[PDB]
């Protein structure tokens, strides 16, 4: 009802968007092909709600494409595939608070380091003359 009329007894309070995380950073992923996006989860009501919504977890994004998603509302770090960033050539990722209502804005784009983006390699060598 676009400014029409109402009456039917109904109480529906506004929910979300859920408060987005902060202090986003990339430490290191269990594997050389992944990373660890660490962040600080905002206090959740004594009932299980961030900004009025039911936070079920978080979600990592690079260039608008969900690369990773942790089903943990109290998660302070999640693993993300680096390859997913290559195809898109994304030099940074973000964390969004996922809830039953939807998702939240993109946290501080944590520019992934080039050292982690690049794969490992053994010490090279050549013709030893002197």
């Amino acid at each position: 009802g676009s400014s029409g009329s109402s009456g039917v007894e109904f109480s529906t309070l506004p929910a979300g968007p859920p408060a987005p995380p902060q202090d986003v950073t990339v430490q290191a992923g269990v594997t050389p092909a992944t990373i660890r996006v660490s962040w600080r989860p905002p206090v959740l009501t004594p009932t299980g709600l961030s900004n009025g919504a039911n936070v079920t977890g978080y979600g990592v994004y690079a260039k608008g494409q969900r690369v990773a998603e942790v089903i943990f509302p109290t998660a302070d770090s999640t693993a993300v595939e680096l390859v997913r960033l290559r195809s898109l050539e994304a030099k940074g990722v973000t964390v969004r608070t996922l809830s039953a209502q939807g998702e939240s804005v993109d946290s501080a784009v944590a520019a992934v380091p080039p050292e982690l983006l690049v794969p490992p390699t053994p010490h090279p060598s050549g013709p030893s003359s002197g």
